[PDB]
Parts: C-alpha cells; sequence; structure tokens
DNA sequence: TAGGGTTAG
C-alpha cells in the first residue's frame, strides 16, 4: 500500500448534482476506489463543486489521468493530483501550470542532467539553466516546461528529486508578479 | 474547482 495522499485525486468543477454515488459510479471504471466523497457546505449540505476519489494503487490513478477528459453527470470535470493539506498552504500550489522551478542545482549541471531525471514524468518542452546577466555565472536553479500540467503535479507532490547527483527542490513556476503577491 | 468534528501536551 502506497501513501493515501499519493492514491487520491482532487476532482474539480463537479456538477452541483454530483453525489458520492455518481462520482463513484464513474471513476470505478479505472479501478477500485477506497474513498470517494463530494465535499459540501456543513450547513446547506449543498455541494461545493469539488470532491475526491482514491484508488487502491497509484498505478490505477495514473490510468484515470491518462483517461482525461472526464465528463461526469454531463459536465467536463477536472481531476488533479491531491495536494496534501499542508502543502495546500503554500503560495499558489493549486494553480495549473506546465513549468517548474528547480532550485539547488550544481554549477556544472547541464541540460542532459535535467532530462535524465525529468523525462520520466512527461514530454519536456523547455529546459533553462538560468545564468547571471552580463556575468554569465550559473545561478544554481532552472525552469523546465512540459506539455501536460499533470507532469508537474506528478512531481511537486513527491518530496525528493535527484538531479546531477544530488537532491534539488522543485516548485510550481510562479510569474514575477505571483512571486511578489506571494511575498 | 482544495478535504470530511484532520495539526502543539
Amino acid at each position: 500500500k502506497e501513501p493515501e495522499q499519493l492514491r487520491k485525486l482532487f476532482i474539480g468543477g463537479l456538477s452541483f448534482e454530483t453525489t458520492d454515488e455518481s462520482l463513484r459510479s464513474h471513476f470505478e471504471q479505472w479501478g477500485t476506489l477506497t474513498d470517494c466523497v463530494v465535499m459540501r457546505d456543513p450547513n446547506t449540505k449543498r455541494s461545493r463543486g469539488f470532491g475526491f476519489v482514491t484508488y487502491a494503487t497509484v498505478e490505477e490513478v495514473d490510468a484515470a489521468m491518462n483517461a482525461r477528459p472526464h465528463k461526469v453527470d454531463g459536465r467536463v470535470v477536472e481531476p488533479k493530483r491531491a495536494v496534501s493539506r499542508e502543502d495546500s498552504q503554500r503560495p499558489g500550489a493549486h494553480l495549473t501550470v506546465k513549468k517548474i522551478f528547480v532550485g539547488g542545482i550544481k554549477e556544472d549541471t547541464e541540460e542532459h542532467h535535467l532530462r535524465d531525471y525529468f523525462e520520466q514524468y512527461g514530454k519536456i518542452e523547455v529546459i533553462e539553466i538560468m545564468t547571471d546577466r552580463g556575468s554569465g555565472k550559473k545561478r544554481g536553479f532552472a525552469f523546465v516546461t512540459f506539455d501536460d500540467h499533470d507532469s508537474v503535479d506528478k512531481i511537486v507532490i513527491q518530496k525528493y528529486h535527484t538531479v546531477n547527483g544530488h537532491n534539488c527542490e522543485v516548485r510550481k513556476a510562479l510569474s514575477k508578479q505571483e512571486m511578489a503577491s506571494a511575498s
């Protein structure tokens, strides 16, 4: 049994009339669920438009993700990798992006080092090892872009990532403006 | 479209 958090998916944009029932009936197509709930307001008991589904294996959730789009109760919904309550705390951790910030890479780090490790998550579109302006000095971090936003999510949820022989930190990419709003 | 009486004795 892999971790619960890694076996659950967040389902967004659910139709107001979606119930654990319907939710379950749909996603069981890709495997055995072990949890399936529609979140709603404690008082009006009215749906909040989102819910979670959990399978018995991460392999099965991978199967479901490869199955997008997902239409439930006549409404295209949006499945995502469930982000731990704790990380949901972090600045813009729920936004949908295709680019990732990779911090703490060695000076001799080259592009192949990043491809080496990152390709296993999805089609890479761009790699950028940031250097200093006019200085040309390596800055110890980079940006990697993918075709699927899920490739990024499949990553940010893992805790460790080894690039060029050592662990490095990975976070969703935020625009210069988002950074400032965060700070 | 970010969690269910689920976070410091």
